[PDB]
């Protein structure tokens, strides 16, 4: 997986998280932790929690 696609929406509460809404495809830049991804979408960079996202490509 090198390319996730949000199901659910993840409203970034700190500078540095990577907002999320259902059926975004966010460029994944690595996986910090098995709960936490960086990544971007959209020209944004940050963090996501992993458990928002499944595989896209």
């Amino acid at each position: 997986m090198e390319y996730v696609e949000a199901l659910y929406q993840f409203d970034p509460q700190q500078d540095g998280d990577l907002g999320l809404k259902p059926g975004d495809k966010v460029q994944l830049l690595e996986k910090l932790s098995p709960e936490w991804y960086k990544g971007s979408c959209n020209g944004r960079t940050g963090i996501f929690p992993a458990n928002y996202v499944k595989p896209a490509f």
